């Protein structure tokens, strides 16, 4: 059931790389030589995701030959998509999709592992991990590649509920959006890309897992309002209408709630944060804010997700400003580390 998007709050002015033309330029050439398509009319569909633009907006100040690098991932992925889940009527089944998806991870991990089978543009991602990762600091790499297996295991999640053909609630789809969503994956894409890497200490530090989880959260909140339009699983309407048995309307207020209370905190973490923070995780606080406007700026633009949803406007304040925790014990610790 089609629902009306609320307008959204984001305190961080617009930013994109001004060297985008050559961003994009670089990864159309990179589709062509590794034939991310199966024909022209797919090979327009990959290049109208704009990916080149979505990380340009996250990485306004990077080199632009290693946005184009990480750009590649997001291609991949997207062409990847496009591919192993339009494979027939009947579902993917989860016992099928993990032997295929270790695979990738292991890929992922080191390129020089083949395999007796492998699908379809395999060796633009063994490419791709090489470009980005080659480059990058031993400690990046290994971010890379912890957060790359985290992103595939989160992906046999998603697979796991649409082949049972049941929705999780609404505290496990809070607990693993995070994952399914890559978005500890996209991280690490930008420290590579924009050259940065928190220490040990503050990457451990609960403080800066709460501020990384909170707005890995949030972040994949707008991803979901924004698809949904076009989707019509495990989107957050349609797990909040099940969990309050509501309609995908009446769920839409809740999620907006959610959406701002978690964007709250993470406001409330990076104010705490900022004025100790290391050179790195400046960085990467940088990376999170251009990521929040990024998905918005590129989301009501880009033919990933449109037209099916018209950009609702800007919020003047969020729609929900309570500091208490929300009462869902998988996530409830965030709280604990506002200081």
């Amino acid at each position: 059931s089609a629902i009306e998007l609320l307008p959204f709050h984001c305190p961080f002015a617009a930013a994109v790389n001004p060297r985008l033309a050559e961003i994009e330029k670089l990864c159309v050439d990179w589709i062509d030589e590794f034939r991310l398509y199966q024909d022209d009319a797919q090979r327009e569909r990959l290049i109208a995701t704009k990916a080149a633009e979505v990380y340009a907006r996250a990485l306004p100040n990077a080199a632009p030959e290693r946005v184009a690098d990480v750009a590649k991932w997001l291609y991949w992925g997207f062409a990847t998509d496009d591919m192993v889940y339009d494979n027939g009527p009947v579902s993917v089944r989860a016992a099928d999709f993990l032997p295929l998806i270790v695979q990738l991870a292991r890929i992922a991990d080191e390129p020089r592992s083949r395999f007796g089978f492998e699908i379809p543009y395999t060796d633009a991602l063994r490419d791709l991990t090489v470009a980005i990762t080659a480059p990058a600091t031993p400690g990046q790499r290994i971010e890379w590649r912890s957060t790359a297996r985290a992103w595939f295991f989160g992906m046999s999640w998603d697979v796991a509920y649409a082949e049972r053909g049941e929705i999780p609630s609404l505290n496990d789809y809070l607990m693993m959006r995070m994952h399914t969503g890559g978005l500890a994956s996209w991280a690490a894409t930008l420290g590579i890309a924009d050259g940065f890497e928190l220490s040990a200490r503050d990457a451990d530090s609960p403080a800066v897992r709460a501020l990384l989880e909170s707005w890995s959260t949030f972040a994949l909140i707008i991803n979901d309002l924004m698809s949904y339009a076009k989707e019509i699983s495990s989107n957050i309407i349609t797990v909040i209408a099940r969990e309050l048995s509501c309609s995908p309307q009446e769920a839409v207020p809740h999620a907006y709630s959610i959406l701002d209370r978690i964007s709250g905190l993470f406001l409330r973490l990076r104010a705490d944060l900022l004025p100790g923070a290391d050179q790195n995780l400046r960085a990467l606080i940088a990376g999170m804010e251009h990521t929040w406007r990024a998905y918005l700026d590129w989301g009501f633009t880009s033919a990933r997700y449109t037209p099916y949803q018209v950009f609702p406007g800007w919020a003047e304040q969020p729609h929900d400003t309570s500091p208490d925790p929300l009462p869902y014990p998988a996530i409830a610790w965030w709280w604990e580390q506002v200081a």
